[PDB]
């Protein structure tokens, strides 16, 4: 059972600035045969179900703005949102779908800084 | 934490036939304020990240075929696939995104009968 750990649990960022979200997997999710990281990032906006943002660690789901970028490999991953916009307020989750049972991180609540 | 009990583990189907997958949550995932079930169904074809099919128990994701339908409210949910197609041969998981940690059911592997 792979455990996903995100940090920070809460993040306050100003409009137009950069937001950084971390996720660590207890075991590597990099598969040797195809060199792919079975790591994905989800965005759950208020009143909506979680939506897929990035998979394979850095591939953006069609429709997702380029300001959302994923990086990392093995056990250390990062989600970066450049130029934060008001609509980006939500809870972000990382997911490992390398081996069942698939598991999410505990989430990072992103809010606009007071 | 909420536990998702999915069944059956494996399902051998014939093209054009109707497939039924069941999933029960250890606690109700029905939120009072919006009267919505924080329950989703995902499809995972080979070599692809999990793909969202249905959320709010019965709301289909855009682009998802009408032959996929979700039913149930509270704790007992059902995913039905009518007029089964070769493309539908995959593994299916129910997901509860009511409260962290989010959790998937064990999963149901769909295959064509010999």
């Amino acid at each position: 059972d792979i455990v996903m750990t995100q940090s920070p649990d809460s993040l306050a960022v100003s409009l137009g600035e950069r937001a950084t979200i971390n996720c660590k997997s207890s075991q590597s999710v990099l598969y040797s045969s195809n060199s792919k990281n079975y790591l994905a990032w989800y965005q759950q906006k208020p009143g909506q179900p979680p939506k897929l943002l990035i998979y394979w660690a850095s591939t953006r789901e069609s429709g997702v703005p380029d300001r959302f970028s994923g990086s990392g490999s093995g056990t250390d991953f990062t989600l970066t949102i450049s130029s934060l916009q008001a609509e980006d307020v939500a809870v972000y989750y990382c997911l490992q779908y390398y081996s069942t049972p698939y598991s999410f991180g505990q989430g990072t609540k992103l809010e606009i800084k007071r």
